[PDB]
C-alpha cells in the first residue's frame, strides 16, 4: 500500500498496437519489458507519435501475478 512507490515510464517508439504488444524503457538505458494491453484504451481515438512517454503501476491481483495498466 502506501510506501510502496510505482512508477514506470516507457516510450511509444518501441510499441507495436498492430500486434497488440508493445514494451517499456524503465530508466532510460537498461533492460526492456514486455507489456499487454489490458486496460490501455479510449472512448474514441487515440493521436500519438513515436517517442512520446507514459506513465503507469504495476498492480498485483489475489491469484499472485501481476502486469501493467492505465498506461497514459
Amino acid at each position: 500500500g502506501s510506501g510502496e512507490q510505482l512508477r514506470q515510464q516507457g516510450t511509444v517508439k518501441w510499441f507495436n498496437a498492430t500486434k497488440g504488444f508493445g514494451f517499456i524503457t524503465p530508466g532510460g538505458g537498461g533492460e526492456d519489458l514486455f507489456v499487454h494491453q489490458t486496460n490501455i484504451n479510449s472512448e474514441g481515438f487515440r493521436s500519438l507519435r513515436e517517442g512520446e512517454v507514459v506513465e503507469f503501476e504495476v498492480e498485483a491481483g489475489p491469484d499472485g501475478r501481476s502486469k501493467a495498466v492505465n498506461v497514459t
